[PDB]
């Protein structure tokens, strides 16, 4: 195994978790990995296939995103920062897209499910993309259980790797969608902690964080670095207690020895 697969290694085992990590290096494409065909609970890092499930759709319906939507008390769920501004009023899919990807809004998230027809919707992004791995099968909030052993709501570093170089980078998107997509994950506000606390400050990041039950911790980002091509980093933590506290600081000290690695 190479040398940051023995630093990753030492990481995972002074924090009594699982950490699994996914880097694409899209200069000669090579892929660093760390548990990478392991199933990990998603939680909100699977916001990113539904906004991006709806932006596929928005390139046929071209006012989709202009579209409002009515936000009613009985839509709140566990946790609904920008939503619960908007209760009996309405709000775009846009809107909704970038509070979800933004804030991790969880009856945003609700609602772009609901547009993709459940569920199911998702998913079937992910197959039509190339994504045989990820599945969504729970609304918000019940897809945060991360029980140990569930493959419901998981997909494994690798494959979302993958999945995040192809919209963000690739063209799985049309050119309007990925940057608006991109714009959405340079703009997000719940990363500072996560992937971006261990990298060069002049680097360019754009993220998802997630977070669940037995102290889940995830970050899945696309980094643009001054002067080289840019990289795919996915990192995915759980813990053996139902309670356990979240580890941002691990997916920190994961990236930081990815960046090192290079
Ligand atoms: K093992
Ligand atoms: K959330
Ligand atoms: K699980
Ligand atoms: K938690």
């Amino acid at each position: 195994t190479s040398a940051v697969q023995q630093k990753l290694a030492a990481l995972e085992k002074s924090s009594g978790g699982r950490l699994g990590v996914a880097l694409i290096d899209t200069a000669d494409n090579t892929q660093v990995l760390y548990r990478g065909d392991e199933r990990f609970p998603m939680c909100s890092t699977s916001k990113v296939m539904a906004a991006a499930a709806v932006l596929k759709q928005s390139e046929t319906q071209k006012q989709l995103l202009n579209q409002p939507v009515e936000i009613k008390p009985a839509d709140l769920v566990n946790y609904n920062p920008i939503a619960e501004k908007h209760v009996n009023g309405t709000m775009t899919l846009a809107e909704l897209s970038a509070a979800a990807l933004q804030y991790s809004d969880n009856t945003a998230m609700n609602k772009l499910i609901a547009q993709l027809g459940g569920p199911g919707g998702v998913t079937a992004f992910a197959r039509a993309i190339g994504d045989e791995t990820f599945r969504l099968d729970r609304t918000e909030p019940t897809l945060n259980t991360a029980i140990p052993g569930d493959p419901r709501d998981t997909t494994t570093p690798r494959a979302m790797a993958q999945t995040l170089r192809q919209l963000t980078l690739g063209h799985a998107l049309g050119e309007t969608q990925r940057a608006q997509l991109v714009t959405w994950l340079k703009g997000n506000t719940t990363g500072a902690a996560s992937i971006r606390a261990g990298l060069p400050t002049s680097w360019t990041v754009g993220d998802k964080t997630g977070s669940g039950d037995y102290g889940t911790t995830n970050d899945i980002a696309v980094i643009w670095p001054q002067g080289r091509a840019p990289l795919v980093l996915v990192t995915y933590f759980t813990q053996p207690q139902q309670n356990a506290e979240s580890r941002r600081d691990v997916l920190a000290s994961a990236a930081r020895i990815i960046a090192e690695g290079l």
